[PDB]
């Protein structure tokens, strides 16, 4: 006291908010390409003739 | 770029339709004939008249 309060320090205390990953576990697929577009082909094949 | 775009190739994608086999659970025998027909012989004997 007098020129300064003492103190003591207690632990500080962190809170880290962060955000848990959820919908990417429907894109567990990667690719890392340097091409300009990425592409995909989609067929149908209707084999349910007679 | 530029004259015409570079191009990743994602899997095909196929909507390959089947018709599943259920009715054919009720026909097991399997008979390859050369024979112009098959045959068969049905009989009814009513042993239950007074």
């Amino acid at each position: 006291a007098g020129l300064y309060t003492t103190y003591q320090l207690l632990e500080v205390q962190r809170k880290l908010k962060t955000l848990p990953a959820f919908f990417l576990q429907w894109f567990p697929r990667q690719i890392n390409f340097q091409e300009d577009m990425i592409a995909f082909d989609k067929v149908i094949q209707d084999v349910t003739r007679v």
